[PDB]
């Protein structure tokens, strides 16, 4: 490998420029073939990678893991190999009562509840997307019938205590994120993830391109995590939405 | 008057819901009058008020001053009498040496290096533009010929230490400044300005608008202060018709 | 002009080193007034200059507009010209009882809820008045019959919120305001005003004096000429 | 599943209430079988889950991913399960330049360089590990005729900047990570890895207990990566860590 | 004993509203005897106190140790038992090459170099002297000839990383504190001592008078002088007590 | 002196490498006398140095005073006289209930309410206790029958408002320390004290061993004043075991 962690050689990447990001090793492969021609490349740890082709050119789908560590290394290893561009595609807790599970969030920038955003800038640096990226997400959404959700998302460290649940082993959250949930939404921020702040503060720093979409998986305002009485029943997916931004943008 | 500093009342604005808020009360009127009826509306301390139709909608154009608290006073109080779109204008130093002077800086997101932002969200809070408006600014740039640098401006509560000036009285920046143009310009931040950042919080905390485009009167790559010697207003004007189309 | 925002040279100032340094550009000129000889200078933004004579001697009347950003341009370009000396005088509300309208406060040093302050020193520093600059002020409050409420401001960077004020398009206070006014009560802090940390903090790692007096107008809790007359009078003591 | 990641119920565990957790999903198996009946419970995502019985006791194995983030959705989700007691294995690089690669490292405390820790305490709490399993730790070198190196360990949210790397793309370090490996290294910091941190802080404030053993890969006064010139032969911190498993569950 | 670690009860105090608070146990006594009927109210730990009587009215003298968090056990217990005003007394070494051995500073406000400071009043908040304490000090100095330097003071929790020392075991001072000299050197910062921090904003916050001088005894750049300041905080008490 | 405030020459210390340092000058002859050939060394300031013998071997005991700023001077000035080894010894008030007043606490490690730790290492750098020394001290209680609460310890900078004490002059916390004692108790943090943090901070990033032991005389989840021996024979038994 050229790479330390991911297994893989620019010559497996074909030239390609742009990696879909996915957080799941498990979503990569069904990411790869809504595209031309997908390959396995490599897969260790966290990290599964395939080549797909969108309109003849190519694209590396590479999963991150959870979190902005994982994310880092993925993120910094692709672009090693001349990735310049990142598209996250992934799922979201909505913090915002009109914000539906089934429904479609383009993150514009991101609440820094990450400490790997801080490796690449101190923290009065916006954790922005790329514009251009932003723009072809929200494009291949109002394309696909949806008018997706464009705001700021709490990007977080944790799942449990700084997405402000309570339903855990202490049911206790430290003070600092006490009442938080409540102050994001005052602040109409649409979602908490796990990974934009990273990705957004590394490719904006570093010179490279990035933007998030994502479905919508459980209204906070409701639930704290999904369950069977959770709406699944489809619609027009986020993963769809990211390959189509990933056309529009090589085309 | 219904607010506390502006002078304003409600019915002043005959409904407008949205300002181009430049920073010197001394260019509010010429920037009305690229609008249609411009109507004296107050002017107190460093807040100049003007009513103008674009397109047939009511536009109030109000200074701001320099430097966020006082932007944070123009923008709650225009609120308070409707306002949800705050369409900023204005001059700036490019710290990149590919940003030529009389190009455009459309900011989508700032660097805070105010204090106002901190009274509306913690640090952790991007300090990010309205997609909508930005979308708006990017487009009236293009529709008049330009291509605008989108990207990170550097907003600074001070025009001397806050953006590394050394031309200064006593020739020091303080540590947490020093080196701190190099790093942002490393970071791919575009340009220095005193207010975006404050703007940019209090709207997005508080459920308003807002958009940033901005001239390039200096390279700080060249020089410090500006040799003494239109577009940005023209794009400001034309974004704020799109919008309220 | 020498100066990038002011539009002075330093020839305007006839070797002036003192500043009256107030918010409002349209207080600038009738405080000039009660000076000798006041000469209209420049206006610029927010930024309205004033030469007058102090017992024989030049002060220079600048307004700095609200806010330490805008403080901070002025008395950076003042100083390119000459000025090593910063009285600054307003108005201002109280947050503890026994300061009622009509009353004085001179501001010995200051919360530091300001960012421009930032720009001159970590926030260790404190954003402490001039000793001299503040005992001047004191003696002549005292000379007017005024004993002035000396100790404490939090200087904001913001009007409303900083201020926790609730009575705002959204009605919301970010966490940490949220409070805020009754623990700088509890410490002793006098009232709430925009300027005095960029002004302090800067003067003092520059090494200006500055000062800041100013007249009681509301007590949120529940004399505009009079501390006016008392900065000119200052001022004299300070160049006599 | 009754935990909403992991995809394991409680009856899975067997009454487990001891993890070794070690970042890497494709090694949970091999850990896994240097216990007895290993059993594969659960893969989601990079969350590989066995159980396997450590002289009659059962354990979980089950991987963390990289970094503080995926660590903290394992351990409150194993600990939901009523595990109460997390030994982390992995990898590390020396930043020491008496610390030889394939020494063992037990961590007794880390530098807080990650941003999950903040979500279980503020910075001034220490991200100490237990004492008891540290002394296990300790205990279970010195079985295998191994003396650790035992201190301070800097946990990074990054592999790279954060730990001060520079063969990167922009060859840049941020200033706050500009020179800050000399500073470790004055402090008498031992090593980098990017868990431990997150962990000992998440357990320490929870009541759960937890500790960290490692084997160094390579000494970053000497290499940002190693290769094959690096040294290849010697006691391994996985047979420590089950060592150790043994003894706190005697 | 009403009070934990003085040892003291309000009646030993006989009224006194102030407190001479030096940082040495063993100069206390001496201070005293400055003043009249000098008379040993208890030793604990650092905290040796007496009560004086400065020009009739009692004086508490009350050691406080080295630093911040000692300060700020007698600054409270003292403040039980009725203590509203508080000048500190000192020597000091001086970071600016125009201030002599042998001169006097006063010090207005403080660099909060502490961790104390911070259990009364975030960092914001200013570490302040009482402006009429100050004043006193001022016209104290003057009154004895000496022109005092009035300024900021770097209050650091450490002798030696916070003030910036090398001669140190290691040789090693951390990155917060690297150049640190040089910084409030630039900012017009008058020396270093150790506790001036927590005593002002303890005090500030708290409602209560303090105050600084202190006798300049070294210079980094480059007894009498210990007479002087102790007999300058002497002459202060008096003026405050009036 | 060879040193700027405890008025010590490394001749007076005859190699002692290890000090005891408890916090109170008052303490510091008793500490001694309990080994062989105690000697009086200097007393200056709150820095009484005693030194003594245990099985043949020079320990210096040196008090530290009150909190972290006195302590980093005692600390660094002994370590100037050859000292690599500090054993602190103390009184403390739990805050958990389960800890019995008259129970002895051995802080592995600190959080760090105290501002001469910063000196040392960023907030970031965690403050604990040497392994070997802290498993020493763990050793010396249970050869006395008794099993040490061992974890984390609040250090303060202030006894009042840091320690969240609500019977002072004003009565009030500022907001950082407001609700804090419970913040503590929630995640398992055993009691207060007032130098520990600057203690482990200092020895750990300096290269020298530090541990700390303490006996309980206030159960905070009672009351805030303490009302009108173990840790300090246990703090000589461990001196005797890291120097046999
Ligand atoms: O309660 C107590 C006892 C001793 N030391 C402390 O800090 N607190």
């Amino acid at each position: 490998a050229d790479v330390f962690h991911l297994g893989l050689t620019k010559a497996m990447l074909d030239g390609a420029t742009l990696a879909i990001v996915p957080g799941d090793p498990e979503r990569v492969k069904r990411i790869a073939e809504l595209m031309d021609n997908a390959t396995f490349l490599a897969s260790h740890r966290e990290y599964t990678s395939y080549l797909a082709y969108a309109d003849g050119k190519p694209v590396v789908i590479c999963s991150t893991g959870i979190g902005g560590p994982s994310t880092s290394i993925a993120v910094e290893e692709l672009a090693q190999l001349g990735v310049n561009t990142f598209l996250r595609v992934g799922s979201t807790g909505a913090i915002q009562p009109h914000v539906n599970v089934g429904d479609v969030i383009v993150t514009q920038a991101s609440v820094r509840l990450d400490g790997a955003s801080l490796h690449f800038a101190p923290m009065e640096f916006p954790a922005v997307a790329n514009f251009e990226c932003t723009t072809a997400m929200v494009a291949a959404c109002r394309d696909a019938g949806v008018e997706p959700h464009i705001g700021v998302t709490a990007s977080s460290d944790t799942f449990y205590p700084g997405q402000e649940r309570y339903d855990t082993v202490t049911g206790r959250v430290t003070r600092r994120f006490a009442g938080s949930m409540k102050e994001w939404q005052d602040m109409g921020v649409l979602n908490y993830e796990m990974e934009s702040a990273t990705l957004f503060t590394m490719c904006a720093t570093q010179g490279w391109r990035a933007a998030c979409v994502a479905g919508v998986i459980v209204n906070r305002t409701q639930q704290e995590i999904p369950d069977e009485a959770t709406m699944k029943k489809t619609e027009v997916s986020a993963v769809s939405i990211v390959v189509a931004a990933a056309k529009k943008l090589l085309a």
